């Protein structure tokens, strides 16, 4: 009733990486039950940005993968309310970020509220010179710790020229409201900007998620 | 041609936990190209353990999981030579383990070299206390790195009484001789053990898995 | 000649902790020559605070530190121009709090634009359950890396009922003009809540730091 | 009364590095109250190392640190019994060492029974290059925890051509006997390479360290 197959997304992202601030705004449509999800995305402060755009794209809502019958879905049952979550970002090189989304609901559209905070990247490092290529897929590993449920999911950025560049991905989620806790289980990701301008002031996002057990 | 259907297992680990030592020998028996192993474990030396059983299984070979046609198979590859792997296995706890296993061919029979050293893990914490259930299944994310591959996985222990208790692995994998580098791909695992004596002196540990991109 | 041996600090943060925004405002007085500042700190958003008020101290200016004859004082040479910093926080529960403050100089006051956030304190944890007493005493190492200079330090609070809690320091300092690197040397460093109200909405904090090699 | 003003050192480390094994054998001498150590370290098996010496040097007893009269020496309080300690070396680019010490005392001579294991240092990282010159003087914090005595510090190795490279220690000390617990103390620590020959094979090693409040 309060999830529809065909949901609209608002969002925007204040932020800063080494010191520098900026600003992204977003439009996009979601399918919930089908855990698949598009947005375009305009860069309204601190543009062109001086770092690779996908540090950002992964804080660009678990609401929108597929559950199975089977398996609790912590993030459907969260709403009309919502949920926020909490998330550190921890790169290879030491380059480590921090992020939150508080997540409503204003009719069939979702309003985000998302901070984002990075430090310490090299200069010379791949995030700073723009080097990266695209997020690998992924396996998101979920688990439930004292009331509230935690994702984990170990993440590679594809780089120019050959290699990858880990992050480890540690994410809380909070309900603002008494729902069911669900059994360990999964979710795998698909992460793809496809299409961009030339300075990512302009991109086009796509996520698709399935849980599994 | 090297690598048969049916392959049988040797091995002798040697460690210490928390400045403890102990010893492991086991014998079993694995199909490498349907990715599925079981052995039969004997604590020699150290027992009854002090700490959990968990914590040593996965360190009891990715030659036993189900490559596709389209994915290039690092492990089967590395025989007759043979392969040898570097592992950190980071709990929450701050409970760190480092492990290594040299793995040789004796006609056909694996032959494994175990080192495992763990250290800090707190008395009244969950390896130390017991309290472990089993690992989770899980999904190994694997990538080339300077010419070796890698393989990171978020790991969790169930635990009693509820709950999950989370480790971080973070494997080296190298090959004897040159073979053929894969691109990013992922292995699915479950380590499970069937059945074991009172105080684990003797362990049935199976595991079954696959991979895929 | 722009440092003077009495100054003055302006200072705002603005931050948020586990998703709950807040912004304090600050006034000071410091004697950069003898490494010794004070300062007044009123919580103007997001108050009672939520979290234990010491996590914020050590981001509330490395000009406030006793250099001797025998060692570059990299942040007193980047004056009037001045420098930045950027820090992560890395606690033992999982608990990261990113940092960062650009300080800027206007006649004989420094000013402060602060920003503070920290994600993933255990609802159970010292931080969430306001149960620190005090930053113990510190020693900062100080490196240079890639043409700027690095701060690292193990730091301890000390817990109500007894007990320590650790968190490690990642510092990375960058002047606006081109400055004369020093070579590796260490800080003393003492911070001190020296009067507050119950709900920390007013705070006198003062610090004493001292170099030497 | 155990505790002489001049005691000998005999010791032997068993170990790997990223899988390589190896022994090396020590006999030295101390003053105990007055914080000084010396020793010479003979490879015995697995030589020429194949890794910088100097991951293995604070390895080779906290009862050789000068202790003032208001600190309560929880080391010299151990004996004849002794005590052990478990150690994490983190090091920045991912390699991590774990290590033991079981000491005794026979006479007036301490016998150290040391275990050594490192794995995942990166082929071109400055330990498995060779590219130490030396660690950089440190202190060690020291806190209670459990009822026994934890020990953390920040060390660095200056690198050849210039640099330096990252290592977070955590060791847990532990006696074998109930002892009088200390409060929050440092410990400052200088260890030095005196001599060696070219592949290490034998090395002269001091130490120098002092407590204080």
């Amino acid at each position: 009733s309060v999830i529809k197959p065909d949901m609209k997304i608002k969002l925007r992202m204040e932020g800063a990486v080494n010191g520098h601030p900026f600003a992204i705004e977003g439009v996009g449509l979601g399918k919930p039950f089908e855990g698949k999800q598009s947005m375009d995305l305009k860069v309204k402060e601190g543009g062109p940005l001086p770092f690779a755009y996908d540090i950002l794209t992964t804080v660009f809502n678990r609401v929108f993968a597929k559950y199975p019958e089977n398996i609790v879905d912590y993030f459907k049952q969260s709403f009309p309310e919502g949920y926020s979550w909490e998330r550190s970002m921890n790169y290879e090189d030491g380059g480590i970020c921090n992020a939150t989304n508080d997540i409503t609901l204003d009719g069939d559209c979702y309003i985000y509220e998302i901070r984002f905070d990075g430090v310490n990247f090299p200069a010379n490092g791949p995030v700073m010179q723009k080097r990266t290529v695209k997020w690998e897929p992924s396996t998101e590993k979920l688990y439930v710790r004292d009331g509230v449920l935690k994702g984990d999911v170990n993440m590679a950025l594809s780089l120019e020229g050959g290699g990858h560049y880990r992050c480890d991905f540690k994410t809380t989620y909070k309900a603002k409201k008494v729902v069911q806790l669900p059994d360990y289980h999964f979710v795998d990701h698909h992460i793809e900007i496809k299409s961009h301008d030339k300075d990512y002031s302009n991109v086009n996002l796509h996520e698709h998620a399935e849980a599994h057990s």
